[PDB]
Order: structure tokens, then sequence, then C-alpha cells
């Protein structure tokens, strides 16, 4: 899987260790592999959620597979937590996009997954 | 409705404002609250539009449904409008790329809007 | 066709040319006109990939219309090939996601594509 989050909130309040926590959970939560799974935080963007500057996250989760009604609304749970716990986000303030990805549509290693 | 704009224009250039201008243009358009709309602007980007470093934009628009070719084109219109209006980006140098997302696969408050 | 990379690489690792050489490429592969293509790095990210912040990249292609698993393994090659040699990423820590667009999706220039 593939997770992506953009934040207002500003680098030095990222936890060393952050993106190694979200692989992990990432890996229990979507039964794939750690060494697969890829991570990416933005910190200091410039947004804005209802119109309020306030921290906040624009998120996205890209699968192949693994992505369905119940298994979104546990990512959910897994993922505003996290925000919440760790960089102190309201998960009332966090969107997150899940794209199921088609094994044809996505790169890696000089080919695809097809 | 989730709007994001990445764009080589430099941070100065963008004027204060700008995302809450975004924001309630935006809630006007697309009869959503505002509360509801994010917005998040990128600047200083290293990007080229057709072989060129003249300012441009690269954005998207996520939306539940209120997606069409009839609205997409009034979206287009009304953005384009702001991005040269406030970022002086010629309209023939901006690409968005819209969305229309499930509410089963958009994550918010621990769960999804499902 | 538009093709984003984001990745870990400091932006003094990423060659000059760079931007022109993926535009040049891309047309070249895709048999289509510089003038419609865009190209975004952003280097300098907090990411991860396996759990390892080695160089990584995480990379999109949108086209308008349809790029099979024939299009699709040819690109991810061309795109590695490009990031291992000016960027120095190993191809197994790259992904790139591919998006068929619908024109009526698409924003430009006031409008859409349609
Ligand atoms: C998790 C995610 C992926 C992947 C790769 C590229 C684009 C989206 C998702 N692959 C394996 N594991
Ligand atoms: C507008 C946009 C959204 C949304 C949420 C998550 C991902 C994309 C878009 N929700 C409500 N209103
Ligand atoms: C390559 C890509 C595109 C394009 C334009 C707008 C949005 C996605 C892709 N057009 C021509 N050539």
């Amino acid at each position: 899987p593939m997770f992506i989050v953009n934040t207002n909130v500003p680098r030095a309040s990222v936890p060393d260790g952050f993106l190694s926590e979200l692989t992990q959970q990432l890996a229990q939560a979507t039964g794939k592999p750690p060494q697969y799974i890829a991570v990416h935080v933005v910190p200091d963007q410039l947004m804005a959620f209802g119109g309020s500057s306030e921290p906040c996250a624009l998120c996205s989760l890209h699968s192949i597979g693994k992505i369905g009604g119940a298994q979104n609304r546990s990512y959910s749970k897994l993922l505003c937590g996290l925000l919440a716990e760790r960089l102190r986000i309201s998960p009332d303030r966090v969107y997150i996009n899940y794209y199921d990805m088609n094994a044809a549509n996505v790169g890696w290693n000089n080919s695809t997954f097809a």
C-alpha cells in the first residue's frame, strides 16, 4: 500500500519514527508485508479545512485490493487515531481518499504488477 | 469538495486571503457548506508545462458526486479565473483533474461518509 | 501525459535539465506533442519505502486514454530507467500509479477537453 499525508502541522511536530509507525500499522491493517509499504508525510502545508487553518490533514491510501466499505472504516479509525495521537490533529479535520488500484495500473521495478 | 493546486509560482506571490477565497468560491460553485471544503496550495514547485517553466498549475478537485461534463466546465472556468487573477497563471497552462469519489472511499472522523 | 515524481532525493541531486529530459522522453515515448506534457518533480520529501529511508520515489502518470499492460510496462521501464540514471534511485524502490482520465474530467483553459 501507499499512504500519503499532507498537513499544515510543522515539521518539528512530526515525531521521530512516525514513518516507521505508519508502516508497521499499515502492514497489520492491510495484511501486506512491511517491505512493500510506502509512506509519505508532507508537513508545513498551506491548507484550510472548513475555511480554518487549524491543524488538518489531507491523505490518500492506494492499495491493490484490500479496499471496500468495512476495510476503509477500519483504516480511517486507525489512521485518524495516529494523526490525533502523534500530530495532534482532530479526526474531524482529516480527509482520506481511498483508491483501489488495478495491478495493471501500478508500475514498480521496471514493469507493472500485472 | 477538496481542491489542491501545485504551482511553480513563488509563495510570496500567493496573495493573503487566497485559501479563504478558494473556499468561499467553491462553496458557492458546488452548493456545499464551506465547513466541508478543503483547499491546499503548494507554491515554489519544480514543474514544467509544455516544455516551459513559465507559471503553470497542476490541480485536482475531488468531490462526492457533483462531477460531470457541464459542472466540470463550470468549475474550470471559475478556478482558472482565480488562478489567472490571483496567481497570474495563464488558463492554458492549468490542468485540473476531476475525481468523483464514492462516499465509501472517503475517510473522515475515524470512519467513512458511507 | 502528466508525470509527477515525489522523492526523498535532495534537490541538489536533481540534474539541471531533468524536467526538459522528462518532457522530451515522454513526448518521444507516447508519440504525443510536448506542448501538452506536464512534469513535476518534488525532491527532499519525508518518505519511506519498505520502512527504509534509502532513496525512493512515488510517482503518477495521468493520460487521457487507456494505457494497457503493454504501454504501462513500457512507461515503467522508461521512467524507472530515468529515475535510476539521473536520481540514483533503485527501480525496486519506485512506485508509479497510472491513471486513464476521461476528457470531460480534465479541466484546462477555462473549460474541459470534452
Ligand atoms: C502496497 C501498495 C502498492 C502500490 C504500488 C504502487 C501504487 C499503489 C500501490 N504496492 C504494494 N503494496
Ligand atoms: C468535499 C470533499 C470531500 C472529500 C473528502 C475526502 C476525500 C475527497 C473529498 N468530502 C466532503 N466534501
Ligand atoms: C499527456 C497528458 C495529458 C493530460 C492532460 C491533462 C490531464 C492529464 C493528462 N494530455 C496530453 N498528453
